């Protein structure tokens, strides 16, 4: 409830970002000059659909150990019993990701960051999956015109996993609490930078879930 404690909050989350955030914001943006060759985005279209998908299945992969670090690391997470950290990070991971990758995203040329340098939709061609890269790229779209920042983004990635709703809680009023300290963390930390403004541009609830489709869903098969 308390000034004090919120504020402690926005700084357990934005510590525990910044620990996981993976790739450091100054590197992707100092990268933004370094294009593939259209020789090697060939190379990336020439791969077969496993090989690519082998490929983007290690990314995904490793980027969800990093976002359950991310959790983990939250003083109110570790709290909630095991089952709810489980059916949050479950239900929630994959999207956190997904926002993730607004960072990689550079608005000005429709490209994105992916192994060293920046790429078109057209470098995912071998996944089969245009519908999928072209919606992620019209979302990454959306979250750059915020420009977040990593403060930002820490604190709504928080509130995309620490989501009362999700079916399977079994302490579901300790997650609600979770949930509406950290709403007032962020907007207590929006009103401080004069940024409550994007409250409103914030996606809708819905359309971020609808990006997760069954393409991204049973990747074991692919090690
Ligand atoms: C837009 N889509 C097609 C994607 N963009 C991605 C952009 C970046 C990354 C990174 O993994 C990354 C992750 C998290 N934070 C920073 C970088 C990455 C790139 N270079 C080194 N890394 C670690 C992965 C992407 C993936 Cl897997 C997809 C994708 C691939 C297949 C399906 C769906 C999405």
């Amino acid at each position: 409830a308390s000034l004090t404690e919120i504020e402690h909050l926005v700084q357990s989350v934005c510590k525990s970002y910044r620990e996981t955030c993976q790739l450091r914001l100054e590197d992707l943006l100092r990268q933004r000059s370094n294009i593939f060759s259209r020789e090697e985005v060939t190379g990336y279209q020439r791969k077969s659909m496993w090989e690519m998908w082998e490929r983007c299945a290690h990314h995904l992969t490793e980027a969800i150990q990093y976002v359950v670090e991310f959790a983990k690391r939250l003083s109110g997470f570790m709290e909630l019993c095991q089952n709810d950290q489980i059916v949050l990070l479950k239900a929630g991971a994959m999207e956190v990701v997904l926002v993730r990758m607004c960072r990689a995203y550079n608005a000005d040329n429709r490209t994105v960051f992916f192994e060293g340098k920046y790429g078109g939709m057209e470098l995912f061609r071998a996944l089969g999956c245009s519908e999928l890269i072209s919606s992620i790229f019209d979302f990454s779209h959306s979250l750059s015109a915020l420009h977040f920042s990593e403060d930002e983004i820490a604190l709504y990635t928080a509130l995309v996993l620490i989501n009362a709703h999700r079916p399977g809680l079994q302490e579901k009023r300790k997650v609600e609490q979770l949930q509406y300290n950290l709403e007032l963390a962020f907007h207590h930390h929006l009103c401080k930078t004069h940024r409550q403004s994007i409250l409103a541009k914030l996606p809708p609830k819905g359309k971020l879930r609808s990006l997760c489709s069954q393409h991204v869903e049973r990747l074991q098969i692919f090690q």
